[PDB]
């Protein structure tokens, strides 16, 4: 959910993707 990142649709990543992709490996913006 760019800007902000979600897994499975919820709020535990709680990163924010500035590239069109989360920082981790396994969510989704």
């Amino acid at each position: 959910s760019w800007p902000i990142c979600k897994r499975n649709g919820l709020p535990v990543c709680g990163e924010t993707c500035t590239l069109g992709t989360c920082s981790t490996q396994g969510c989704t913006c």
